[PDB]
């Protein structure tokens, strides 16, 4: 696959502050507050979020498009699998992963 490039990073940092600022974004700006849920890092392996996300995009972690996806579907599947589908917050993984791939399209 073809490296991220200094232009694409351009383009990631776009599509990560769209999701940052999408009105559906919150529960996954940060990690999980252990506070607010005591067994989720007993329930979910691999934990990600989108400000680790963040951190991964300005130390220039992502070598190829499709590590980011990774990451990001991460986000989304460790949501649906904590949670019941009639949550507030699976209903926040089914909107934002909608318009990710929204952007990722346009991305390209
Ligand atoms: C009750 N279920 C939950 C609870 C939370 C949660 C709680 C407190 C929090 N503080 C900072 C982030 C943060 C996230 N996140 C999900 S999530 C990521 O959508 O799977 N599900």
């Amino acid at each position: 696959l073809t490296p991220l490039t200094e232009k694409d990073y351009e383009g990631l940092k776009r599509v990560l502050r769209s999701l940052q600022a999408h009105k559906m974004a919150w529960p996954f700006l940060e990690p999980v507050d252990p506070n607010d849920a005591p067994d989720y890092y007993g329930v979910i392996k691999e934990p990600m979020d989108l400000a680790t996300m963040e951190e991964r995009v300005q130390r220039r972690y992502y070598e190829k498009l499709t590590e980011f996806v990774a990451d990001m579907t991460k986000i989304f599947d460790n949501c649906r699998y904590y949670n019941p589908s009639d949550s507030p917050f699976y209903q926040c993984a089914e909107v934002l992963e909608s318009f990710f791939v929204q952007k990722l399209k346009g991305f390209k």
